[PDB]
């Protein structure tokens, strides 16, 4: 709209939920949740407290998305560009209708940044074809699916979070592998110590997953992965019924790259416990500054703190 | 008996705990109690309908939300044993805990563990009025971000208990749907902040009655009958008045229920557990609390929960770190 109260960037948990409380207290919410968060592409929430029988992560964005509507969040589906963090009013301008000399879409006195944090994929040949049906990136969100349990897992990548989730994922499978591209395992040296020792992991170095394989049917499952040794050139197919991603992830902290404080990976700082980003009047809620859970619940906490303490801020601001 | 983590509580900070842990393979232990202290479940099960829950864009009873976030519980394999915890000993190696009516000064402990979780929420202060009981979740409440917008109390005469900085700033969000919002100091000046007190007595819906107290809650006699009217008393003449009133909200402080602990883990001023900000980590390492005992700024189940969750991988951290 041409002016709100806040105006909310992003469409995850953490965004709506701040939208849902933002709406319900009267303040006309506006949500910006982009021209197309990775909640949708995951089939089945079951860690999720109020669902016991498990929740797709289409319908619980949708129920969420309904619930800020609900109570009069003014939900546009368009993009942000550029943020002018500087002048009174936060200024905001739609992706096509950027540049230097247009006209913001909307302007604000408080903004929230629940832009998520995507782990990366390799996009693989068939990633596409069993992403969220063999493939993953959390172990802690589907590690515990049945499909993994008592079958061969396999691992990517050789730093810290690889070695934490398949030490993760040895509870459930038959037999965790981890593939690391090149040798020495970037990993901390003390926590390498428990990964050799642990029985069920192995760690194959010098190896690089090619392609994924299997059924063709309607949610077909992942039966096979094709490694192939980066020194040799051999590639092979062998057993894989889950493949998990475990390179980095990738805050969308685009937008303000300085305007806001940012840490050495990329995250938003805020306050420990708080939304309190540097900058005081623009808050950041979810995986945009959390990066050691990296949970739909937890968002939607963080969700909610950043909706109180932009109220606090918008009541303390006016006459 | 003997388990990895026992988790004390019944709400959404407890069972969010347990969910994770369980469906880490876990073996943890949830205490509900014997309807100890709100009965067992929550402090959810008093309220009627919760609308603000993410997920739930209808809204959801309190009562089956905890119902079914107590199966989610026991679906991944929690041991839920409907039973109080009365003392704790968090001193030797492994933590031992003693149900009510079988503490005993030479007993043994009913369960032991090697991590506990606190999740045994704070409660708002009731007045226990008469026509409380009849008239609670259907005029009376506690919470006005909870219940503050529901349509029974927009443009009506809404009532505020309280002289405290929660009490101006319940308020004032009231002033948000009700016609009339007038709060019931008991002494004779504002306890809240001079900041506080500045924006309350300036904001114009709302009107402070210095030296007032509520009495009687007044109402419809029906199955469900809605709070219709509120019998107050000034403190300083006895003369007793009824005033029309559709809401009344406790803006009293809160109390955690922090009693087992008393010393062994650090508290703040007010009795909520003091943890590392972000975290659930306590003052004592090995034990870890999560929803309304650490949290005093929001006070909200989608919070709680999300801080149970906390509580939860780094309990199962420290586990991992401990016997690898
Ligand atoms: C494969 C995978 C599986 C997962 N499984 C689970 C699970 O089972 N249970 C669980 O609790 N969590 C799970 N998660 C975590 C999930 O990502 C949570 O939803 C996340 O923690 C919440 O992040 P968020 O609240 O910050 O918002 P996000 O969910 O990350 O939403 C990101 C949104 O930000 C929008 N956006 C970004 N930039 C812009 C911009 N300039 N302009 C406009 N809009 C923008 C995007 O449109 C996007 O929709 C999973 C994650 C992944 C990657
Ligand atoms: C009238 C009212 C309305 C509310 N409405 C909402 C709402 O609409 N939406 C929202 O998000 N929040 C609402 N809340 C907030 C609510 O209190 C949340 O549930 C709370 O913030 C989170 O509770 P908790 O998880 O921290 O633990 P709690 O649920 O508060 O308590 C845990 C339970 O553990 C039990 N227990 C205590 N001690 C022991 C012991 N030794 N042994 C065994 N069991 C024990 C007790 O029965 C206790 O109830 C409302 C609160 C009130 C008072
Ligand atoms: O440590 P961190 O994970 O938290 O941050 P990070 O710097 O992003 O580490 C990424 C980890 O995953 C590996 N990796 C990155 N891209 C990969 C790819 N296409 N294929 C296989 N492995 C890849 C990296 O191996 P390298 O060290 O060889 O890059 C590294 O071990
Ligand atoms: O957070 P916070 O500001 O709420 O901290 P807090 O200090 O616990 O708030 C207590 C406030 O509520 C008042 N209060 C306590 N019991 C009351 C009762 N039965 N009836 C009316 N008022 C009562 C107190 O009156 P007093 O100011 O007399 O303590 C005080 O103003």
């Amino acid at each position: 709209m041409v002016h709100t109260k806040v105006v909310i960037i992003g469409s995850g948990p953490a965004a709506h939920t701040a939208a849902i409380y933002l709406s319900r207290a009267e303040l006309k919410p506006v949500l910006y949740e982009g021209m197309l968060g990775q909640l949708t592409t995951t089939t089945d929430i079951e860690n999720f407290p109020g669902f016991p029988d498990g929740i797709g992560g289409a319908e619980l964005m949708e129920n969420m998305r309904k619930q800020s509507i609900r109570f009069g969040t003014e939900v546009i589906t368009e993009t942000i560009s550029r943020v002018d963090l500087s002048s009174k009013p936060f200024k905001l301008w739609t992706e096509w209708n950027d540049g230097p000399d247009k006209e913001p879409a909307c302007t604000a006195d408080a903004v929230i940044i629940a832009t998520g944090a995507n782990a990366r994929r390799l996009n693989l040949p068939g990633e596409e074809t069993y992403w969220q049906n063999g493939i993953s990136a959390c172990a802690v969100c589907d590690g515990a699916v049945p499909i993994f349990r008592n079958k061969p897992l396999y691992v990517i990548g050789g730093g810290d979070s690889a070695a934490e989730e398949a030490m993760f994922l040895a509870k459930y499978g038959s037999s965790v592998t981890v593939l690391v591209r090149r040798d020495k395992l970037r990993a901390s040296k003390a926590m390498a110590k428990r990964l050799l020792a642990h029985p069920k992991v192995t760690v194959r170095f010098n190896t690089v997953a090619t392609e994924v394989l299997g059924e063709k049917k309607p949610n077909g499952l992942m039966t096979h992965l094709r490694i192939k040794n980066t020194v040799t050139g051999e590639e092979e197919i062998v057993d894989a019924n889950g493949l998990f991603y475990a390179v980095g992830h990738d805050p969308a902290t685009a937008l303000v790259k300085g305007q806001i404080d940012l840490d050495e990976d990329g995250y938003i700082i805020t306050k420990p416990g708080t939304s309190y980003t540097s900058r005081e009047g623009v808050f950041a809620c979810g995986d945009v500054q959390d990066k050691r859970y990296r949970q739909a619940i937890t968002s939607a906490g963080s969700g909610c703190i950043a909706a109180l303490e932009a109220e606090k801020f918008i009541a303390e601001a006016e006459s």
